[PDB]
């Protein structure tokens, strides 16, 4: 139908504007902290604390099968990413402090976006 290709369109630029959202938040963590998955070979009990991993390379598989549906679904995936890690870790590591600069940092650029997806639509 025309509107199934009208609806496949806004979720094409959605997906545009959410890998320009994930470009500029993944640049705020410049020590690719959250680049990958925690590994499993060098955490083997990571599970046992942490029951939905995240990561960045994650979401960008997700984004580019265009599987998120709104920015909503998005920002619960970024949650993910530094509340996991701000469990795992403790206050005084390395990895905690990259989660909260990450968070603080984030809230300014998914800030705009809501405003910019609710704008375009």
């Amino acid at each position: 139908s025309m509107e199934q290709v009208a609806m496949e369109l806004r979720l094409t630029e959605l997906t545009r504007l959410l890998r320009s959202v994930l470009d500029q938040l993944q640049d705020k963590d410049p020590a690719r902290i959250f680049a990958q998955p925690v590994s499993l070979k060098e955490v083997p009990d990571y599970l046992d604390h942490i029951k939905h991993p995240m990561d960045f390379a994650t979401m960008r598989k997700r984004l580019e099968a265009q599987g998120y549906k709104n920015l909503h679904e998005f920002e619960e995936d970024f949650d993910l990413i530094i509340d996991n890690c701000m469990k795992y870790n403790a206050r005084d590591t390395v990895f905690y402090r990259a989660a909260v600069r990450l968070r603080d940092q984030g809230g300014v650029v998914l800030r705009q976006a809501r405003r910019e997806v609710d704008s375009i639509g």
